[PDB]
């Protein structure tokens, strides 16, 4: 699931997010 499903993509993204995830949370 999300886990193995882009586990880093959520760790390398959150970065460009600042802590959000994708957009304004």
């Amino acid at each position: 699931a999300k886990v193995n499903i882009k586990p880093l993509e959520d760790k390398i993204l959150v970065q460009a997010n600042e802590a959000e995830t994708t957009t304004a949370s």
